[PDB]
């Protein structure tokens, strides 16, 4: 098979769910060599802000010297971005051998139980397990698809444990609580195993601290144990200092926008520091000093464009939109233009009671359900044609994002 037939296959797989067992993607790791069990890994999920803290875990320990493999989801350019090793997607000669070696060890397990089978996620878990082992990665940051506990990632035993934060955004498959999304999402916590959370709310609070007594790991909490006792935006980006048992490291640059960043490089700093002394390894304030630097969220409040100015963001839900407002609010003064493709007129009217000009189109990949515009292209192209001096802010959808950048920079 070529790239298009591989990457084509990969999604082909079947749709199976209600496994609280990891006996499908265990029976398949076997077969590769049982890959999973070896090398070092941190675990990072999280309601909101897992791929943000994850991205700047892997980038502060790349800075000091280790190859660092990272699985995140979803993917904004291409779909080898979901397994990196350093930041670079695997090429699509390396998957395209992956793949082949991950189906011949399928095809040979269904030639003794004729019905086994797995899911999309379990394959492509499976494949980045092995492939990180291949590779020989010093560390691999996990991200976890939903939850922790079932999810199909939460088959190894890491370093650390990340949790940022428990919401009810993912209400649909872990539970109808706080306390019963936050027991999944405690499931990837294991004995001795320390812990680095957010300032999760009380319900989910209690799952982990009942939790952590069980398995007697260390509990690292934001604004417990470590804080950011000085943050504020500096350029297109923040300024902060970072706090915690040894001290301080003041006056850090991230070119990440949004107040609620500051909680997951935090986490990610506050991680990265348990990882280093975990495994006594060094990590130095330069070290982390530079991976921050280079934390670059894309497809996340960022400016793809100057002259004209463009930003595009993933904000989706109407919380997820709120911290935009006040985002959009602190980096201009000036008059915008806004391109929305939210999915409802609950949002719109937050976006409208907020700037002038905001126009609503489709979101791609999307049926059409029952300030308009056909497309964003329409909306991109009226808005230069009108005001071309005028900074356009696109927002609504993380799929709307990837799909603009990949345009007008792909």
């Amino acid at each position: 098979m070529n790239y298009t037939e591989t990457v084509a296959y990969i999604h082909s797989f079947p749709r199976l769910a209600k496994t609280g067992d990891h006996r499908r993607i265990l029976t398949l790791l076997h077969a590769l060599g049982n890959p999973q069990q070896q090398g070092r890994y941190i675990h990072v999920t999280g309601t909101n802000g897992k791929g943000s803290a994850a991205n700047a875990i892997a980038h502060v320990l790349e800075a000091s010297g280790l190859t660092v493999g990272l699985y995140t989801s979803p993917f904004i350019m291409r779909f080898n971005e979901r397994i990196m090793i350093d930041h670079e997607p695997i090429p699509d000669a390396a998957l395209v051998n992956a793949v082949a070696f991950v189906r011949a060890a399928l095809e040979r397990l269904q030639q003794q139980q004729a019905d086994f089978n797995v899911t999309e996620f379990e394959f492509i878990t499976a494949l980045g397990y092995w492939y990180f082992r291949q590779r020989q990665v010093d560390v691999a940051v996990i991200e976890v698809g939903i939850g922790g506990d079932t999810d199909s990632t939460n088959v190894i035993t890491p370093v650390v444990s990340v949790l940022t934060e428990v919401a009810l955004d993912h209400q649909k498959l872990l539970g109808h609580t706080i306390t019963a999304i936050a027991k999944h999402k405690a499931g990837i916590i294991k004995r001795g195993i320390p812990v680095v959370t957010g300032n999760l709310v009380p319900d989910a609070a209690a799952v982990v601290a009942a939790k952590v007594a069980t398995t007697g790991s260390q509990w690292l909490r934001f604004d417990r144990d470590f804080s950011v006792p000085k943050a504020k935006l500096h350029g297109w980006g923040q300024r902060f200092t970072y706090e915690d048992q040894d001290g301080r490291i003041s006056d850090l640059e991230v070119p990440l926008v949004g107040d609620y960043q500051q909680r997951n490089m935090a986490i990610a700093i506050q991680t990265a520091k348990v990882y280093a002394k975990q495994t006594e390894w060094p990590l130095t304030p330069q070290n982390i000093r530079q991976g921050l630097a280079a934390s670059h969220w894309p497809a996340r409040l960022e400016k793809i464009s100057d002259t004209p100015l463009i930003v595009i963001d993933g904000a989706h839900n109407p919380d997820g939109i709120n911290g935009l407002i006040t985002a959009l609010k602190q980096l201009f003064s000036q008059p915008i233009t806004v391109i929305a493709g939210i999915l409802y007129a609950a949002m719109a009217d937050r976006l409208t009671a907020a700037f002038s000009t905001v126009y609503l189109v489709p979101v791609p990949g999307t049926p059409r359900a029952l300030r308009l515009k056909d497309s964003w292209q329409e909306a991109l192209a009226a808005s230069l044609n009108d005001v071309p001096d005028q900074p356009i802010v696109i927002t609504g959808s993380l799929y709307l994002a990837s799909a603009v950048r990949q345009t007008l920079l792909g």
